[PDB]
């Protein structure tokens, strides 16, 4: 979960 959050995060 994490880890895609912040893969997410920093693409936006």
């Amino acid at each position: 979960a994490a880890a895609l959050a912040a893969a997410l995060a920093q693409a936006l």
